[PDB]
């Protein structure tokens, strides 16, 4: 959720 991968990153972003 959020999209992370992205703005900085939600957590998401996978580390």
């Amino acid at each position: 959720s959020v999209q992370a991968r992205w703005e900085a990153a939600f957590d998401l972003d996978l580390y």
